[PDB]
């Protein structure tokens, strides 16, 4: 019932909030955002995303860094950096989601919470990362 779009938005919010609450657990912040309106499956999916990003954060950040030509990863806004983290995780690790769905949904988050040029920014970089690092089987979807 909970839309996957809404589940994903919960993951992004937890990443965003954590940048200004580094004295709290990222997972615990997820539980705060998740409430009775979030399906069973959607809670499980969000926990999987956050767990998978946390455990692979070093690798994901390093991957994104290679494709940034302007502001390095640490200089991006919190929205842009974490949209890229979330979308990169999804591209690499969630097998049932088409590449264009991942990027389009990343863009909409970037447009909703970021600056005016955030949408175009993440579009450009995720297009590159998908082409060279998304599992090849995902190009069937």
């Amino acid at each position: 019932k909970t839309p996957r779009r809404r589940m994903r938005l919960a993951v992004f919010k937890a990443l965003f909030q954590h940048e200004f609450r580094r004295d709290e657990d990222l997972e615990q912040i997820l539980e705060e955002i998740l409430d009775e309106t979030y399906d069973k499956k959607a809670k499980e999916d969000a926990r999987r995303y956050i767990r998978g990003i946390k455990e692979n954060l070093s690798m994901i950040d390093d991957l994104i860094s290679r494709y940034l030509e302007k502001w390095s990863l640490n200089r991006l806004s919190v929205v842009d950096r974490n949209v890229l983290r979330l979308a990169t995780y999804e591209l690499l690790f969630e097998k049932d989601i088409p590449i264009e769905v991942t990027i389009d949904e990343a863009i909409e988050i970037a447009k909703r919470y970021g600056t005016e040029n955030s949408g175009k920014f993440v579009n450009g970089i995720l297009d590159r990362i998908a082409k060279e690092h998304a599992p090849k089987e995902k190009f069937e979807l």
